[PDB]
């Protein structure tokens, strides 16, 4: 019964309910994030740089805080928002904290994982895994946590050239 990301609603980091219909016709990069990890700086800085350069062409980065990996996203939303804006100047879209694995995972992630399977198992492996979603809301690629955002630029460019 699930067919595209536009059918799902999630709370943004300010506690407001957002239908992902907002993103219709744009290329989305969906990332589970954490503030207290050794990988935090590199992921956030590359994502913010790519956002600045590519938002005009249609890139929409969605960042979902998740505390399931080493307890590395413990803070409340206000504190997460303050941290990422002060440290990285994040201008892309931040969401409220969710689970990405288990039976209480957000429906969005249950959908993403169904459409783009993992290796050995479908669980998100660590902080900062990435899913790429095309201009029709279809998940088309999944990347490991250690895939740098810049390594996804070519795939993003390919989809940004599609109608």
């Amino acid at each position: 019964s699930w067919n595209s990301i536009y059918e799902f609603t999630v709370k943004d980091i300010n506690g407001v309910d957002v239908s992902l219909e907002k993103y219709r016709g744009h290329v989305c990069l969906i990332v589970n994030v954490a503030c207290k990890s050794g990988a935090t700086d590199k992921n956030y800085r590359q994502l913010q740089e790519m956002h600045t350069r590519l938002v005009g062409k249609g890139l929409r980065i969605l960042a979902f805080p998740c505390n399931q990996f080493g307890g590395q996203e413990p803070w409340a939303e206000a504190e997460i928002k303050k941290f990422v804006t002060e440290k990285y100047g994040v201008q892309f879209d931040m969401f409220s904290k969710i689970k990405v694995n288990g039976s209480d995972a957000d429906d969005l992630y249950k959908f993403l994982k169904s459409r783009q399977h993992g290796t050995l198992t479908n669980n998100i492996k660590w902080n900062f895994s990435k899913f790429l979603v095309d201009r029709q809301g279809q998940p088309v690629k999944r990347y490991s946590p250690t895939t740098a955002p810049y390594d996804i630029e070519g795939d993003i460019m390919e989809l940004l050239e599609k109608k």
